[PDB]
């Protein structure tokens, strides 16, 4: 039912349309951390990070790292590349949350972002296909 995949993200947006932000994210890690992954195509990382954003929003931290790398353990085997592409967009997602909060002022935003950058190098660390995009974090 994976495919066409274009009904995960439907469904998080219903679920948050009804208020349950949290089921809705919940449900989303459940779609990317999924054992049929492997076998699935680099394309569904973009819906992986399309979660790991939502993620931003709730500040839900702790799952954001736990998505992260249970996708990537998954995805090794093909659309590789894709976990820098999901590492990236996280950062992006996080950089500009801080950009928000700034400009409108707030801490905990700060470590937030913090423990994202942290996140993230011990995700890419050690990766001679990573190494370019931890380089850049």
């Amino acid at each position: 039912y994976f495919q066409r995949p274009e009904n995960a993200l439907k469904r998080a947006n219903e679920f948050l349309e009804v208020g349950k932000k949290q089921p809705a994210l919940d449900v989303l890690y459940d779609v990317m951390k999924s054992k049929k992954h492997r076998t699935w195509q680099k394309i569904h990382e973009p819906i992986m990070l399309k979660y790991l954003e939502l993620c931003v929003d709730l500040r839900k931290s702790h799952l954001a790292k736990e998505g992260l790398y249970q996708y990537k353990n998954i995805c090794q085997q093909v659309n590789i590349k894709s976990l820098e592409d999901v590492v990236r967009a996280y950062l992006k997602m996080a950089e500009e949350k801080t950009e928000a909060a700034k400009e409108e002022s707030l801490t905990p935003w700060v470590k937030f972002l913090w423990e994202s950058y942290r996140q993230c190098l011990d995700l890419l660390r050690n990766n001679s296909r990573v190494e370019r995009l931890y380089h850049d974090i």
